[PDB]
């Protein structure tokens, strides 16, 4: 069984060791046309591998035995009534029990706290694991950017954009 | 007849004054499926009005034979990403239509070059089809949108439409 709670200083360690590193069979390609822009999950092989490079808060959720099996960051921007989910991950070996709902519900809590509109994330295109898991949360692509990430580590990469109503 | 500078203080209240407001015919409306994003030019009727509500940020202003503002651009660099973002870009009514959004586009790509850019990119509404036209003119494509961003806002109901063009 696992609780939720407002991070810690001393949860940095723990939270930084949660590093968000995944191996991917599925990638969402982008086809870009003069006129739109089509998303299609497609197959790459070999597997994918990714390694990472008031109106703030992060959860943490915390097993038995006190120790952090995930969190997540946010941010509201009233301008917009935007509750951004920053970053969102569940340790490897705790994924399948509920947690990742449980994190985004502390983050609808933030929301409706702020009187936020919505709830957005952005997302690499190659993550296809944290998309799936995001659409079975209720979002969908309300948008991308396929020049966000020129000139960085992760040129080839399209930044993909998740909503859905608070 | 026009020529360019980067802003002083003084400028501030010229800039505050430039009415960025137009009228059109067309939008480019977003149809949202599952799947990805089309964009289609279609004709409103009658016609929508539509008005607006360190050392890598410089705004520069254009200025008439008199020394009066015509028009500006606002820019910020990015080092992470290389992108120099045009923030905005505005011509006053009465000196549209004489070049100067592309000679302040022209000083946007110098301030990009001076700091090695890889890209320029900006946020268009997508009921502005005027700028969306002029942007197309000047070499930008559409590299995506934001279906969300306006929600809440005086311009909910309008998309976020996003274009850049290589350096
Ligand atoms: C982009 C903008 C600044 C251009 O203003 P401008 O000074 O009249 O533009 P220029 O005279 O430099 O013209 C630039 C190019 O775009 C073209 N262009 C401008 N409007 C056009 C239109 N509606 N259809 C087709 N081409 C168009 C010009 O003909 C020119 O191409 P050319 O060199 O082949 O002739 C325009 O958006 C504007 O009038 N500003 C109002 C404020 C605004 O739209 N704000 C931006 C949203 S934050
Ligand atoms: N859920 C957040 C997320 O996806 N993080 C990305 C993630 O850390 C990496 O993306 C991939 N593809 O690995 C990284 C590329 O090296 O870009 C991150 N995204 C960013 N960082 C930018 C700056 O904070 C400010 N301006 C932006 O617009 C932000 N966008
Ligand atoms: N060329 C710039 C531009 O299009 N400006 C828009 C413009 O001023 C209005 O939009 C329409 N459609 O009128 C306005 C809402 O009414 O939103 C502006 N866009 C923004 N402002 C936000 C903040 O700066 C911080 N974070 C963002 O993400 C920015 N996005």
């Amino acid at each position: 069984t696992y609780a939720f709670r407002v991070a810690r200083p001393e949860d940095v360690e723990a939270i930084a060791a949660i590093d968000g590193s995944f191996t991917t069979g599925t990638v969402f390609q982008v086809a870009v046309a003069p006129d739109g822009f089509t998303l299609r999950e497609v197959a790459v092989d070999p597997p994918l591998v990714k390694v990472f490079p008031g109106d703030r808060r992060t959860y943490v959720a915390v097993g038995a035995g006190g120790a952090v099996a995930g969190f997540t960051a946010v941010s509201y921007t009233p301008w917009n009534g935007r509750l951004t989910i920053e970053d969102i991950e569940v340790a490897p070996g705790h994924r399948g029990r509920g947690i990742g709902r449980g994190l985004m519900e502390r983050a609808a809590d933030f929301a409706r706290e702020r009187g936020a509109g919505h709830l957005w994330l952005e997302v690499t295109n190659v993550n296809a694991p944290a998309i799936h898991a995001y659409l079975r949360l209720g979002f969908t692509f309300c948008g991308l950017d396929t020049a966000l990430y020129l000139g960085t580590e992760s040129e080839g990469e399209q930044a993909l954009y998740m909503s859905m109503p608070c």
